[PDB]
């Protein structure tokens, strides 16, 4: 055998099958309208037709082969698989996709190849791929920002197909509307047929109108349509391109408008400019090195027993040099991680000082904290990454003097990246294993005689 | 008998109100305006007139036997009807809408049908149907864009026809602007005048403008103040469609941009290509198998005593599969099931683990889990669909040398749909009825024995 | 005073002042450009003008009698009044727009009334009229609307009179571009003049374009200039407009998507047509009965202080009729009307039932309900309005055998607007006054005993 | 060295760093486009392009110089700083906008400035000087509606350049289509050349289409992809545009949908038009005097060890009138300015009321308020700015014949700014130090036998 539909190998069939379907979509209504392109190139058209036919009745085999999910295991066994397949309407689909129309060349000639048209109707492979894609891809924006592209390409090529079609019942060149008499050596060609009723469908879509104005009534009832379409759908298409490049700004416009109602409160309050300079300095480092998102709010959609593997595997670069985590049980890291809310602090910042309430364990991810004096300059101790500080004030201790108190004031030197650790956390999942406490009251006991 | 409006007869009568409603409101303006219109299918337009008139007689008549709600109770008494009916501001425009100026016919003539107009005076029955069945229907997105493109259509119909009276009062060819002229052969024809009346509207109010300039001031003015029309009315109904097709997005585009929120992360954090794999094969499995959509965000608007039916009706294809509901008390699987939090697990998942705080009963809803070894490949006991688990580490128990911890460790083989039910919920709701707790920790001791 | 900005009367001043600075602000520009609207009514323009310079005086006598608020006291001090005005930008704004440019029309010739183009700047005084009328207006999105038009409305205007004085220094008729050749008895009128100058800046500023290209450098310049202003500032002004109706369809727009998340759930999970009906029809009534809004989340803004003058206003309906409220205390009611949770409940619906935690307090706002037998049909009492049931499980009662039990079930006779008050919330505001308990548990004994 | 990033120097040298990459943006393509611009101002071509290449030069010295963040410590070892800078892609961009292409110009002659097209290379230090203005400019919304409308302007000049290049190519009057002969005297001209070539540009992305149609299959395939490209691109900017605006109108859209909602609830609910003046004039007041922002939603995404500086910063010019904080203790103040809820009261608004629950203290940031008697008119003391209230039934005292009830009645004689400080917070943030709560439990014995 089976495909498992979350595998690389369906989603590269995916690929593989949208392609025809891309194509036929492109290029059926192309031929049936455009004579000619049918005509000039029908040994290509033909090779191209049986590929596509080809591949999908290979898409149907997949079908049948493509496992699903009951009682959350893949189905392995064929004919269940079989089962499931026909019993969908994608089979219907499929098998109206793939009637052979084909042999109606024999009856209405080679000049009509909208018998085709049937092989539309594998679209949905095709929008599962880009499904499939938009979810896999590492540039979303842009895959969604292509796939408008290509709708709108589609629409305006479908309605230049239309509007060629059209042409040819009224008769090309009977009205100044109409697509030019085919016997003009400019406007006969090809090139000049497709290009120009590209041109007019872009004209009429994008509602620019800068075409001949219609004769008969059935062109003015068109033109009515085709310009309301285009109103309506591009309006559609034109405006999920706003909402995607919203979403591109979504997460700067939020932090930029979190900075403009912060600078209005500064300004309108009065805030010195060393506080606004301040204020100004830290949202500067939150974007320039890339803080501006929180891991919980982004995070909280991953299942627990998976953003926990995130955690892990983002924060096990510090969590090894940290004492208790990894060292002793070699297990409780994972009962914390998910609660290790991480928190940045400026140059300077005092996160401990003496005589507070010691409620918060500290584990220094990344950056420079100072054990001071409470003079504020001398630094008596500099702790560096995977230390950990703000645990003494945590536990209960005999012959603590300061008990729930700060024994010494943590500043920041330099912008550092902490993960504080609440006391009731701390309290709640040491409970499990006491073997990583009694080394963590030793150095806290040998601190506090110090 | 009253017609209860919550009643599907009264939407079917909004339905048959309606169409003579939308019917007054297309073409009544069209006969005033295009007096071929008028004239030359009057046999046909009396007969729709008169009946039109004849279903708003029998909506009034409605109207008097509709039931409103006091005190909740739906009023059947006849006279409070009638009072209520007449004393509503509806009263005053049905019978405006049903005066009889047709009478007028003998003194303006055949060809003034604009008498009719105040047949439009319905049209909140038209709008109190749409707002119906935009409720009642189960496609709410095609309901909605089809009636924006009503709106489009009646607001380019209504100009035609105002374009064309104003050709009319201008005299018809009296300058390039107007209408041409009717002695026109082909420029004379109904068909024509329509058709291109809604040309010239669909050109302005779109604002492609590719219609003759005005010649006159009063042309002049009435093209400034349509293509303002245009340009408003149109952005407004065409930006209901671009919001329309938003909320059409809303949860597959918050889907996705979560995945994209994670996705960036990922790539942020560089967390390896395997645990991105992972977390992209999980959210493939979120759509897949269309769990998006948390249950709780949605039923949160409907009413706990409705919302409780709903779950039961949802999931008591499992709550008779479980021992303790449905079983003992029969009526227990209420009082929790508005508190069953489903969790979604992955293949491989230990829901489980020996030695944790079992604070959360699971049950089964769909999936197979294994009762596993803690070396993890060894498989005790496998648990298929109502099973339930994580129920002997919440009660307590005699001779349990295990207090508050996992008895064994429980992995996901496939994706497991279960049922986490908190330990205080399922303490709080079996203090009603210790009926089944008995049986309960029956199962509990004679696990916890072997 | 003084004139208390808060009150009718700067309002209405706002509104008489906003008068001459719109009437400024439309035509200082029309008659600066089109030289015949100042030449022919120059008699009308003068007396205009000098009653709007006089409106000005008025208004800045008004801003020296306006108070304002120091210590949230009204200033009424007049010299302090004063201060406060010549200490503001608008006191320098006031003598700029009232300097006496009109002597100018010695020097320059009653032909150049833009030296009156100072008087636009008195702005201000409009903006806070509207921001005034938007916050005070029963008709909020109405005006928005209004002002958003007549926003557009002075933006073509001022672009139409900017269009004839280019066409006037360019020289009219010089080229197709500019306005036409006064000399021409069609082109010559006041009234054509302005109403084409108009069309122009409307197709310019729509960006619909149907108009003579240019011909030199400025006007090419010009014309892409006015055309990306049309562009800018009318997808700014026009997409105002689609965020106004936006919020207009605010309301409606969340009830409906909850509607449709619940549908979609619905038919999903397959849920029987039965409670699908059911739930369409409570949407219904919420919608039809005007209850989908939540006066919690709305009233939320609104001072606790004020709120609650709110909340009784609204609830003094039943809140006399219950036998706790107003009664025995007469002002307790409003130590527990700001925690009334309103419910409604449909027909049927099992409000309480034998046996269960008593922890709410219910007052029947709307609706009759039933103290029913378990047997479901057998109604012992019928409970009106003003009815309060639930109460006695919230109590300490003697010789209650049931205790924390409902002492009968209560279902909904219809559709029933109760205000279910939590146990706690009871509990703790009955302990300022135990002189409406006694004869609560009064109550409470007597049908507890029978 | 160094020159610290998030300082004034860097930002200053950002903004003349984009100075030449604008310009190459710019006239680069203007002057490869239109070759007249290229020869007759060669001469001031060649020494702004060779400026513009110093300043790229010492803005790669500046990257050479410009420190980094490691261990977040500004990094001020050299050799480590030009390493960061090669290791980086933008050393790959610098030198490659950098490369001597200028060199060409004696192979392919001096009318080929395309080859310092490379220079645009550097557009990265162009977007980082705009997101850094962004940040840290007062005018947020103006710089953003500037940088739109820059790339607009942008977009419209390179397809102009486009136009004429391709006009060039096809040759220059070849067809209808294409820009003029150049050898006419009027379209010869470098300003008519450049103004008509953005003249098309603007009809084209505008897609006002008000150009010759297209004559050959090139002319009909660009004309197609640039509406195109005008469509989706101008819809692109154009809509951040309305973005932009929306989030200008946010607060006060915000303000007033909750206006609306509040005026909706009470015309609904028939509230009296006293409460709804009320109602009205208290949100007037919110408006007016700048209340309608609270300052813990906008500051909550500062550091706390920030937003209490800020708190401080904005609070001390009533936390030094005030007798508790920054006279007993002095540090206390920081314990409780983060916890401080600024709470407005109307005129007349009871604060406090005899025998209520005394767990709020209150320090009257600024406004009147009145410990009256309870007859309601009878003004005790008059409390101003700096007093502090409802301490009394906060603490513990002995002899309190009140306990937990209010001593007096608080009420505003006007609209009174309060900072609520709960009495659950006051308990614990006073647990540090009590040489503090020795003088207010003075005050509080002092106030309680009087
Ligand atoms: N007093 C003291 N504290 C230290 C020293 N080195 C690290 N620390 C940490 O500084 C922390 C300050 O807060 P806690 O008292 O909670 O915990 C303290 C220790 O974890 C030291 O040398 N002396
Ligand atoms: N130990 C054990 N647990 C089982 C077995 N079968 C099912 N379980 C469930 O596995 C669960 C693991 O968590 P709990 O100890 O809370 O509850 C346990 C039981 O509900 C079994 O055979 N042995
Ligand atoms: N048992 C009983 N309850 C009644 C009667 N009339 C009203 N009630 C109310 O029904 C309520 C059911 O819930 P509670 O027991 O909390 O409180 C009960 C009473 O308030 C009655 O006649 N008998
Ligand atoms: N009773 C009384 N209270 C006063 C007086 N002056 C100020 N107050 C304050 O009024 C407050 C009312 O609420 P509290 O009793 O909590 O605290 C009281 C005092 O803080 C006074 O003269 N008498
Ligand atoms: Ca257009
Ligand atoms: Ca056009």
């Amino acid at each position: 055998v089976v495909i498992d539909p979350s595998g690389n190998t369906y989603y590269n069939w995916l690929f593989c099958i949208t392609l025809p379907v891309m194509y036929n979509w492109t290029m059926v209504i192309a031929r049936a309208c455009f004579d000619e392109l049918q005509s000039d190139y029908l040994e290509y058209w033909l090779i191209l037709d049986y590929v596509s036919d080809i591949v999908y009745l290979i898409d149907m085999f997949v079908r049948t082969r493509t496992g699903y999910l009951e009682q959350g295991l893949l189905v392995k066994e064929e004919l269940k698989l079989i089962n499931k397949y026909k019993s969908n309407l994608q089979f219907k689909l499929d098998v109206l996709s793939l009637i052979p129309t084909d042999l109606l060349y024999f009856k209405l000639g080679w000049n009509y190849p909208e018998i085709r048209l049937n092989r539309l109707l594998r679209f949905s492979r095709m929008f599962e791929f880009f499904q499939r894609t938009e979810t896999r891809t590492n540039y979303p924006n842009i895959f969604r920002i292509s796939n408008l592209v290509m709708y709108i390409v589609i629409i305006i090529h479908w309605n230049a197909c239309v509007f060629y079609s059209i042409s040819k019942a009224i008769g090309f060149g009977n009205d100044t509307w109409v697509y030019p008499d085919i016997n003009d050596p400019e406007f006969g060609r090809l090139a000049r047929k497709y290009v120009y009723s590209l041109y007019w469908s872009t004209l009429t879509l994008t509602t620019i109108g800068e075409t001949p104005p219609p004769v008969r009534d059935s062109e003015y009832v068109f033109v009515v349509v085709d310009f309301l379409i285009g109103v309506l759908i591009f309006a559609t298409i034109v405006g999920n391109i706003g909402s995607m490049i919203s979403n591109m700004n979504a997460a700067r416009a939020e932090f930029q408008a979190r900075i403009d109602a912060i600078k209005q409160y500064m300004h309108f309050r009065n805030v010195s400019k060393d506080m606004e300079k301040r204020v100004i300095k830290w949202f500067d480092y939150l974007w320039t090195n890339k803080k501006t998102v929180d891991e919980k709010e982004v995070l909280k959609y991953l299942p627990d027993k998976l953003r926990a593997e995130i955690a892990i595997n983002v924060h096990l670069d510090t969590l090894k040099k940290v004492r208790i985590f990894a060292d002793c049980e070699a297990g409780l890291l994972v009962e914390l991680v998910l609660k290790l809310q991480p928190q940045v602090y400026s140059p300077g910042d005092y996160i401990c000082k003496k005589g507070d309430i010691g409620r918060e364990m500290y584990i220094i991810k990344e950056g420079k904290l100072a054990v001071v004096a409470d003079d504020g300059v001398t630094q008596f101790v500099v702790l560096s990454d995977g230390s950990y500080f703000g645990e003494i004030s945590i536990l209960n201790i005999k012959g603590s003097k300061a008990g729930n108190r700060r024994t010494a004031n943590i500043k920041s030197i330099g912008y550092s990246d902490l993960f504080c650790l609440s006391k009731d956390d701390l309290m709640e999942a040491l409970t499990e294993y006491p073997d990583a406490k009694t080394m963590l009251e030793e150095k806290g006991k040998q601190i506090l005689m110090k």
